[PDB]
């Protein structure tokens, strides 16, 4: 029903990784269509769907900034990070695993947006 979540899904989630490096990123950053041009930085989370559409109500979230939510749980994540110089392919990430709560937009109880701001 939703296209931003779905879109969501894509560029932020990600169920099971193992390992969280490097090749990790560059491989995930091009499977998810990332890569043209090379997204700067962007953030996987991992885990569960619900944890995360429960964000979007008082179960696991609470009112954030000026229309944003923040999760009272903490996931694991990983963010890749853009590097060498070049906008284009071949894209170089470079991976940070974390462990923390997240911020992200919803519509209509489901996230459609993940703030990358906290990640940088």
């Amino acid at each position: 029903d939703n296209s931003r979540y779905t879109h969501f899904l894509t560029q932020h989630y990600d169920a099971e990784p193992q390992g969280r490096d490097d090749r990790y990123c560059e491989s995930i950053m091009r499977r998810r269509g990332l890569t043209s041009p090379c997204k700067d930085i962007n953030t996987f989370i991992h885990g569960n769907k619900r944890s995360i559409k429960a964000i979007c109500e008082n179960k696991n979230g609470n009112p954030h900034r000026e229309n944003l939510r923040i999760s009272k749980s903490s996931f694991q994540v990983t963010t890749c990070k853009l590097h060498g110089g070049s906008p284009w392919p071949p894209c170089q990430y470079r991976a940070t695993a974390g462990f923390r709560n997240v911020v992200v937009a919803c519509e209509n109880g489901l996230p459609v947006h993940l703030d990358q701001s906290i990640f940088r």
